[PDB]
């Protein structure tokens, strides 16, 4: 007894599955920590309620069982590490990508690759077939609607982060919880639904919810997602520091519209220093509105009368993103008054960028060999007013057809790099407002060249330059230069030249013909012009009073 | 007796604070684990020695109190995990924002706000009689001169960890320690002091100590500071993967000049990888000389004879930085010899960068709508002879008065992007020496520019350019090339031209009047002029031989 | 006997090394917790087995050894933290840097630093004879063939990993392992081996291996390292979020040809999130194949015939790294098919980028003042046909030799900013073709310059410009504008102005004797020359037909 008393005060408190035959009579035991030592099969819908404990729960073995194991009543600071959560299903999937890592497009050779396995792909759902036409003929019934995913739910919680998670056909759902967190995920490979989901359609807006660290792989829909959650002016949740591979959805989705009776729409998130590779579908779907077949109001959310369609004043901060390998669109979202800065996306079979934006700023953007499919109608598309202060564009990728690379008809755009076919650029304005004294350098041929190109005239077509060209060969010390103007569309039709063939004296067009009297513009300046029927060189003349007066210039 | 071997042997050695009457009976009985297991009053200034043990200390309940709980005397190595800090007090706070975030700049709006609360807004200090100029005289006695803040704080230890620690009113000190971080801080709310402090006025200077992740939000000074740090050529120290929000000064500080009788400055310190959000003053200070009214020495420090002030070579590794929505300044230093990269400033009142640094280098700097209240001269700052290698500017945001985008006097800058007025460029040299053959593409209007302005000449007016523009409408297949200058401070004022009005010819500008000797400038050239008297272009000629002839070059 | 079962399930089991004389006896005594509670001191060589169990491993005391302590068969999920290693034997090291953290490139006064310590330097190698000619002889041979390292062996385990480690004198190895993590390093300060390496030249190709967060400084080699480790297309391994500091080779290395029997090469690892700070050799090594001295072939990889040397689809994952201080390479690799982007390297004695890459794209490259030992023939190499899209040259740094800043050509450029010097460009092409309305503002000059230099015909003189000059002083509001051609390689050397000293007309040169017929290019155009015997101009006129005519243009 005397012991006892002792070794009541100086030990850890700590519990074990394998000390009971239910996890409720392992929570119901526990006071500090509790110890999955043992493998669990649970039922689907199976509730532990943990009394607000404070409990620090360290998982050495599996949860075992298709459907959702819900803890509930854990006490803000419990902390859960190492779960892995398993299916005792193992579903038939697809794996839409060769063994030289090519996305297959081909329905028919996607329902080739059907297995049944726990990863290494992902379960069909009605989204497949939108992404492969036919698909849905074609595909076995057995493959067709499955349902498979083990979920740990943490069920109206407040303060508890899983740490370290995985597992196959896995998903971890936090509903209707606040300040909790998704930490430094190892990797779970997903099953039917969302891998990680805060999910806060009632109660309170969710806030303080994040994904912090860690990756995950495969599933057939997003790998981390939001539903109305906001993060407050404090941007107090979101996503960072994540990895997302093979969604069979997209990476990170904010979701759009309403579900059920209410808005899934979210508000004041972070999304900063992570990257979603391979998608099937997004990397990054930041958008709150639906674009297609839209709703026409916004229950629990601001009306469309306030803020119209894709105008919502999403305010997440978002920052320093990568996308690579989509099948789908690299980057997108839509919201007014948007800051968007350092997003880098490469090799995307769509847009890299689709941007249902109004009054919004980009900054440091980089798109490069996107739309490589020809899926859309461009690289990057942005509806509205907006601003996008350096853009990268091109890689090593060609364009056979005739799609644009950017169409931001209403966006002022400056410091484009890259090489970008010219014609394939429509903006509102571009321009180099500010730049210094400027040298443009030639490699790989006899001449340089600064060309101009109105659009309004002609995109395809430039419609005059300053060029300078080699007389003679390499090491001669000797150029011409000449200024050029397009004519009847031949650019370069007309041209002035400085120094032809060494001579060093300029060559000036002149009229072929009887000038008339409009085609001179400014007074104090002089046209020449071609008089055939006597060999000479005439002059119309507008006088600096502005009268016209013609005049003989040169004569046999 | 027997079973009391095999128990000591085989169970994790634990006490917990619920057994004792006081933190030091508990800290004394610790071996290897200390749970905080209940809620604990701690008076100011309430000190405990923790034995040179290497303790874990697992927090799951609050410190209660105003002023400091001390740590002593804890083993390298120890950690101290979910510690929440909470003042007994509920001190009148300020709030100077509106429920749609904008900023209060009015004294006496500020007042207004004025609550008891824990959290949700600051309590003044003397820095808002600056900040809100009026205030000192508005605000009520009993919400001036407040100092509440709760605690920790760990003391002359080295090797200690503080991880997810949080609170309200709260505030983690590290003084005279080494080695020590403060690790995914989660997201304290602050009090009157600072909520992360490093300071080593005593002792060795502050080496290995790190801020890394995290969050904090509030507080009325800054979020996160340093004073006399040194991380050595190794980098061992400095702030990592950090957000702050709403510090009521600054996110991030280094402290300047001198504090009691030594330095406060800080030396190679890591500021990477970081976020700085709605400070009420800036988003990094990064300064180690006071600027305003400074020392005419440095005790402790490199003295003013070796080193001038702003010139000390602070060293830092500076990279990756993000700071939105300051009231202050985005982004400030000093120094010489630094070199900084891929700093990103959005939406600041004050100025996005004030940079007191001298040969010194900036790489891939964005300033994105900043000076937005007019607060400071410019939106980036420089004083001395740096280099700027890729300067963003210029969001969605105008500006109505005269104040300069970039004044950086005796910087050489290039890449510059952006719709900046080039009229608010000041540097000592701006030049894109290294472009490759150029394109400029038009659109909106009828035709396309390549315009020249030299300073010295006019801020202002362009002094030259090359056009290009449409002859008759869209499609015409043709437009006329167009050299001009300025004259009379007129752009534009005189021209040469090249197919106006698809004449296929060049319409040449002459001197209206007698031209006089010197209007001449090379050998073997002419110009021509206009003689009235007898309806005659004339050519004032300089010969091969440099000698001057007067030909009739057009005749009636 | 009724407490002890009780007593049984309610305490955490973890024993404690200080109850036991080896390590093996506590590790056999293990069931959830070990307790490193003393210093253990072990021999080359020794091992333990843990018995297949998930074991978490605290660590609060050092494993003291030189050579190799050797953990084995831990259970997946199992967890060491606190690590701390020391070698016995106090070697002599070398220190290569000045205390003003200037590199040391003299032999001699290299050997001058040598001391006795277990950090604050390292150990000499093989490879300081190529680093530091002559020193090879001038070592005393106590400083030459030392062999110090206390090395963490993890082998032939799977998901274990280490968290938190440190050491003197310490290296991390896991050996044939996969799905392994060193997570946080501490710092430790290294020895003669690798400071963390993942090797797997036996057994499956390593893969889910990474080096997560954390930093480490000295040794003697380099700070990470990979053998033969694939990720797969899900890029499961590589590196993330650390610091490597003062590497005695380099921060970060996969390593290139055979080892053994077998290759060593790596592939589908991330590189991303990381700096490398002082690195004797460089910074990131990313190299598959021999540069210098190649195999004939690859056994156990892809042989030559499929893909020659240099031209693996190594398909690694690289984004966001920040080199500064190499005495080597900043950033270094192969590769073919590679994407690259978001590099920013800093003051290397070698070249900042050297580039054994073909088809592959870097986007968003910074190499701001390297090559300044001129120890390569340029600041960024790069061997095969790639494509850049955007390139920041230069920082402070001037260049007194003729070392090119960039040599790339068989590549293709755009998006060059920075005060490069253009004779020191070379590539197969530099455009910039998506420019938008332009203008060259001039800061310091009395001019404004856009000019154009073709680099076949010479790389060091502009071969023509568009000038704008200001006609008297400042504030005249007067220009001229110019428009230039090289000739006998003096640029500007002919040139036709407008408005010249306000003069409002045109000056045009003009052929200085009898213009051949050959002087003239297009039809209905005129070309002014002298006749010195008249004191006349003439006029060689290409009339509409495209027959020549000889005509006076200006008489006495
Ligand atoms: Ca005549």
């Amino acid at each position: 007894d005397q012991y006892s008393i002792e070794a009541d005060k100086k030990f850890k408190y700590s519990v074990k599955l394998s000390d009971y035959p239910t996890l409720q009579d392992a929570a119901s035991a526990a006071v500090d920590g509790l110890l999955i030592d043992r493998d669990y099969n649970f039922y689907g819908g199976e509730t532990v309620d943990f009394g607000g404990k404070v409990l620090t729960i360290e998982c050495k073995a599996k949860f075992i069982g298709d459907g959702n194991l819900i803890f509930t009543k854990l006490g803000k600071g419990s902390r859960i590490a190492g779960v892995f959560m398993e299916s005792t299903t193992t579903p038939w999937v697809i794996k839409p990508w060769t063994d030289d890592n090519q996305w297959l497009t081909d329905a028919a050779a996607v329902v080739a690759t059907l297995k049944q396995s726990k990863t290494d792909g992902y379960q069909p759902t009605v989204s497949d077939y939108v992404k492969f036409p036919g698909i849905e003929t074609l595909l076995p019934p057995n493959a067709k609607g499955q349902n498979i995913t083990s979920t740990l739910e943490i069920r109206e919680c407040i303060g508890v982060e899983v740490h370290r998670a995985s597992g196959l056909m896995a998903g971890f759902l936090f509903r209707g919880c606040h300040f909790c967190k998704m930490v430094d995920a190892n990797n779970p490979s997903g099953g039917k639904d969302g891998i990680i989901t805060f999910e806060n359609l009632s109660g309170d807006w969710g806030k303080g919810n994040y994904v912090i660290g860690g990756r995950t792989s495969y599933g057939s829909v997003s790998s981390a997602q939001f539903l109305r959650n906001n993060g407050g002016f404090e941007r107090d949740g979101g996503l960072i520091g994540f990895t997302s591979y093979r969604a069979g959805e997209s990476g990170v989705k904010t979701w759009q519209g309403t579900v059920g009776s209410t808005t899934s729409r979210n508000y004041n998130l972070q999304f900063r220093d992570s990257v979603v590779i391979y998608p099937v579908w997004d990397g990054f779907d930041l958008g709150a509105d639906t674009d297609m077949n839209p709703e026409l109001d916004r229950p629990g959310d601001y009306p469309i009368t306030q803020y119209p369609l894709h105008q919502l004043p999403l305010n997440h901060l978002i920052d320093n993103l990568l996308v690579r390998g989509a099948l789908g669109v690299g980057f997108g979202m839509d919201g007014k008054g948007m800051y968007v800065s350092n997003i880098t996306v490469e090799d995307c079979a769509g847009s890299g960028a689709y941007l249902l934006t109004h009054e919004s700023v980009f900054t440091n953007i980089a798109i490069i060999d996107t739309n490589t499919k020809d899926f859309q109608a461009n690289q990057i598309y942005i509806s509205g007013a907006c601003r996008v202060n350096g853009l990268r564009l091109i890689g090593i990728r060609s364009t056979d057809g005739q799609s644009l690379t950017i169409d931001a008809p209403n966006s002022t755009v400056s410091g484009i790099t890259g090489m970008v076919d010219p014609s394939r650029i429509n903006v509102a304005n571009l321009a180099e407002e500010g730049l210094g004294n400027i040298r443009a350098n030639s490699f790989g041929y006899d001449s340089a060249a600064i060309k101009l190109r109105i659009h309004k005239l002609s995109k395809t077509l430039d419609s005059g330059a300053l060029y300078s060209h080699i007389n003679g060969g390499a090491g001669s010390g000797s150029a011409y230069t000449q200024l050029t103007a397009i004519s009847g569309s031949t650019p370069d039709a007309v041209s002035l030249k400085v120094n032809h063939k060494d001579c060093r004296g300029a060559e000036i067009p002149f009229v072929p013909d009887i000038a008339s009297d409009d085609f001179i513009k400014d007074s104090s300046c002089f046209l020449p012009y071609w008089e055939n029927n006597s060999t000479s060189l005439k002059a119309l003349v507008k006088k600096p009073n502005g009268e016209l007066v013609r005049l003989t210039l040169a004569t046999l």
